[PDB]
């Protein structure tokens, strides 16, 4: 499992086409002799199993990875090209610390962002969530947005607000996002049991 | 993220505001930028104290994967305060809550007071008991606590679910 | 806090008296090195502290908890079901369970059913507005969902599998188990009282 605490800005550097799938190449600062072949990386929230990594005594840095027909259906895979920058989290191990919230990298749709406001230390988002996962956005609850751990500051209906301090839109691809952006979102292990009830 | 189970009594030696503690946990096992939960709020290694205790110690180190959680899903973020009214000697302590947190208090349910899990005894309106276990009251602060005192309160999260279906359906 | 998932029957060794309050020592297919002094285990339905180790593991049972649950009839010998406290990163499924039952209902009758069996339970009129047909219930720490609700009785459905991994196995007509109301059913019904 993650956290949604980013500890790298991934970049795709190749894109393939499979059957009903697709596999991708992503440029990291993650040393590729500390990942193993068949470990999960959340890649923008999504989880992920690495399937390749740098040969012996190669200098670059990458590990590929493959989205199937539902994570390209469900998340923004499907839209991801060439020099897109996504956010990464390595899993986590037993008795390593947790920073955010349970993350299972599990994505359950995308949440569009419709509006962006500078509030000094800190942007509010307001986003719109799927019709059928807005009744399990509380205030308050642990969200994960793009594989970051949120709080749901506010809900109004269908749409809900998180705050992002500047330092976070720095070191996450939320420095980037606009109006009109689709991001992964995934709710709580609280919000489930309240969803499957 | 916590359980509300408490493992060490912090003194604090000196005093937003900047807080030392000294404490009974292995300084080797903390790394920085870690998060500790003093008396139910969870701190970082104004807002907080306007809404807490800290204005005017029990200690949980946070879940880490593969860690059992023996209490309930405390995240120590403090939505106020309430304050004990008696202490009927395990030992009983009635509390009154915000009316804005009351609704959120159930019978039997869950509530994390100076980040202690503990389970509702009774409920009436705004005013709630909680039972102290003879081995709850010496682990934690719990002991020098009497009537008048004020402790920091966290209501279940499942409760902001349960209004939030409400809410909406 | 649990899931209602029942992983091992114990069985009661010795029934030691104390001021409130009972130490109860307990046979396990539990490896005692996985369990720490302080760990929560749900013992039928009752979330109890772990005081010694030495397969056995050994809880204290104070005064509540004994006058409350069905603990005040625990002999040596006595079978009960055991549960692990939910560990950070494991799923919790559809059922949360945290061992702080509200009290006990009775079996009134055990009547076969097919490939399952069906038991009648009377619960106190306190909790009966709480037992919602659909809705689950933890009977003796077991996640089980209300079959059907007729005033202060209601019914569960229990599959054979589960009377073989569990001590519902052995219970008959006039045995008291231990009950938890569901935790979201309880903050529901709190909120909707305003």
């Amino acid at each position: 499992m993650f956290t949604g605490i980013i500890t790298d800005i991934g970049k795709v550097d190749r894109v393939k086409p499979l059957n009903e799938g697709v596999l991708l190449r992503i440029e990291t600062a993650y040393d590729p002799e500390t990942i193993e072949l068949g470990a999960s990386i959340a890649c923008s929230g999504v989880c992920l199993t690495v399937v390749a990594l740098p040969e012996k005594g190669s200098n670059a840095r990458w590990f590929e990875v493959e989205a199937w027909e539902e994570a390209l259906r469900l998340t923004t895979i499907s839209s991801w090209q060439s020099g897109r920058k996504i956010n990464l989290e390595r899993s986590l191990k037993l008795g390593d610390e947790m920073g955010g919230h349970l993350v299972f990298g599990h994505v359950d749709g995308q949440a569009e962002i419709v509006e962006r406001k500078d509030e000094g230390d800190a942007v509010r988002f307001t986003l719109r969530a799927p019709e059928e996962l807005a009744p399990f956005i509380a205030q308050k609850g642990s969200v994960a947005l793009d594989g970051t751990s949120l709080t749901v500051n506010g809900v109004n209906a269908n749409e809900f607000d998180v705050l992002l301090i500047r330092h976070s839109l720095e070191v996450t691809t939320w420095g980037e996002r606009k109006a009109g952006d689709k991001v992964n979102i995934e709710i709580d292990q609280l919000a489930r049991y309240a969803a499957r009830l």
